[PDB]
C-alpha cells in the first residue's frame, strides 16, 4: 500500500521507459515491492525535457490503460517533475503543467549547484500562486548538504521534502556509486527533515525502484510510524489534496 509520488514511467517523454514493454515491467517491479498508487511525474525542463504536454497526456493515459494488466488496484495519478525556471511561475497559474494528482502540490526541482537563494526565491514565487511545492530529491542540492537550518527553513515556509528511495539505502560495501548522496540522505532522515520518500524510479537497470528496501530500512532505524509516514501517509495527503 506505498504511494510513490515522483516517477518516470511514460514511455518516449522523457529519460524513463523507451517504449510500453518497458513501462509494463516497470509498474510491475513497482507493484511488487508493495507500491499501490503511483504519480506520473515525466519531466519538465527548459532546455532538456520538453515534450509537449499534449504528447505526454496521451503517452500517460496509455501507461494508465498498461498498469490495468499489472493489477486491478494499481492507481495511476498524473503530474509532472518540473525543472525551476521563471516561465514555469505563468505555465502553474494557467494550468497549463499538472500538479500532482490535481492537488496544490507541485513536484519541483532544481540543479545541484542552484543557490540557496535561488531555491528560496524560488519555493517562495510558487507559494505565492497557491501552490504548495515539493521539493524533489533533497539530497541532490549542494544549498542544503548538511544544513538543518535551510531544510527547515524551507519547510516552514510552507515547502515539503522529498528524498529518493535509492539515497535511504546503507553504502554497498562493494561498487557503491552514490555515497554523497546516501550519506547527505542519512542526514536528513536523521534529522527529521524529510516527508516523503518516493521512487524517482526511471527504468531497470541503473534507475529501478528500491521502495521496498528503503522501507524496511527505515522501519528498522526509525520504526514502523515514521516508515508508514513517509510512505504512505504524507504521500497519499499529497495525492488527496490535504495539508500535511
Ligand atoms: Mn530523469
Ligand atoms: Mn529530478
Ligand atoms: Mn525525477
Amino acid at each position: 500500500g506505498m504511494i510513490d509520488i515522483h516517477s518516470h514511467i511514460v514511455f518516449d517523454v522523457d529519460d524513463g521507459p523507451k517504449s510500453r514493454e518497458e513501462s509494463k515491467a516497470l509498474l510491475a517491479e513497482s507493484y511488487r515491492q508493495g507500491v499501490r498508487t503511483i504519480v506520473s511525474t515525466s519531466h519538465r525542463r527548459k532546455g532538456m525535457f520538453e515534450t509537449p504536454e499534449e504528447k505526454i497526456a496521451e503517452n500517460f493515459l496509455q501507461v494508465r490503460e498498461i498498469a490495468k494488466e499489472v493489477a486491478s488496484d494499481l492507481v495511476i495519478a498524473y503530474g509532472a517533475e518540473i525543472y525551476y525556471t521563471p516561465d514555469v511561475l505563468d505555465k502553474l497559474e494557467k494550468k497549463r503543467i499538472p500538479t500532482l494528482n490535481d492537488s496544490r502540490y507541485a513536484l519541483i526541482e532544481f540543479s545541484m549547484n542552484t543557490p540557496y537563494r535561488d531555491i528560496h526565491s524560488a519555493l517562495s514565487k510558487i507559494l505565492m500562486l497557491g501552490i504548495t511545492p515539493v521539493i524533489a530529491h533533497i539530497e541532490r542540492y549542494d544549498a542544503l548538504e548538511n544544513n538543518e537550518k535551510r531544510v527547515r527553513e524551507l519547510i516552514d515556509m510552507g515547502c515539503y521534502t522529498q528524498v529518493n528511495s535509492s539515497h535511504v539505502l546503507k553504502p554497498k560495501l562493494f561498487g557503491e556509486r552514490y555515497k554523497f548522496m546516501k550519506k547527505r540522505a542519512q542526514y536528513f532522515l536523521e534529522q527529521d527533515l524529510v516527508h516523503v520518500i518516493a521512487s524517482d524510479m526511471h527504468n531497470l537497470d541503473g534507475r529501478p525502484p528500491h521502495m521496498a528496501e528503503a522501507y524496511d530500512l527505515v522501519t528498522q532505524k526509525y520504526g514502523e510510524a515514521k516508515a508508514q509516514e513517509l510512505f504512505i501517509d504524507n504521500p497519499r495527503k499529497i495525492v488527496m489534496d490535504q495539508l500535511i
